[PDB]
């Protein structure tokens, strides 16, 4: 069940819904592109063309903030609750820690993604987090990130780029990242390390 808010289709899914269809993509062997679109993401899809192909072309939308779910009341049926996606991302990884996925963090500046994965194993210990890399890389460093992430086995990637670069990001190498899920996390890496509020 989606909505067409203007174009990005959102999935009518609660946070705990939004976190059993993550726990279910890891059993299906492909790759499933998540996006967390805001009211905001909304707006930028209306003036950028590829972006807007990107957000119809991904296996799960979930809704981010309270804007986008204030504004989905002229629909029929509204958005259920408002969902933070730096929440999902919590809460997905609290699941997945005793589980043993194996888990890569790219995006944010040096030493940002390092540090997140340090605060993430105190937070949630026995987290498998195979792999960290900035996301400021060039495409030699690109070649041997997705080899790293492919050859490590990892099956969740956070991709902490900015949207929307992250989802442009994961877009581009769906053919090339052999990961089961690949979510955009934006700037969830420096709130998680501690350089943000
Ligand atoms: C409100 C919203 O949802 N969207 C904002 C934002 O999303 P968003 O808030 O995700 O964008 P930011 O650029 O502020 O977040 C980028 C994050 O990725 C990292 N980083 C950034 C760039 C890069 O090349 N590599 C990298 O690793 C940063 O260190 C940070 O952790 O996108 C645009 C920035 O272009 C803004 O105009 C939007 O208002």
């Amino acid at each position: 069940e989606r909505l067409d808010i203007f174009g990005v289709p959102i999935d009518r899914v609660t946070m705990i819904q939004a976190v059993d269809i993550l726990n279910n993509f890891l059993q299906e062997n492909r790759l499933h592109i998540v996006a967390t679109p805001n009211a905001e993401i909304v707006m930028m899809a209306q003036k950028d063309k590829e972006y807007m192909e990107i957000l119809n072309n991904t296996d799960l939308n979930v809704p981010d903030g309270s804007g986008i779910v204030f504004a989905s009341k002229v629909f029929k049926k509204p958005l259920p609750e408002r969902v933070a996606g730096f929440d999902l991302m919590l809460e997905f990884i609290k699941g997945i820690s005793s589980k043993g996925v194996k888990i890569y963090l790219l995006g944010a500046a040096a030493q940002v993604a390092e540090q997140a994965r340090a605060n993430l194993e105190k937070l949630y210990p026995g987290v498998k987090i195979v792999g960290t890399h900035h996301g400021y890389f060039t495409e030699e460093e690109e070649n041997k990130i997705i080899e790293e992430i492919n050859n490590k086995g990892a099956e969740v990637l956070f991709v902490a780029l900015g949207a929307p670069k992250q989802e442009k990001w994961i877009y581009k190498n769906k053919d090339k990242l052999k990961v089961k899920i690949a979510m955009g996390v934006g700037g969830s890496f420096d709130v998680i390390a501690g350089k943000v509020k």
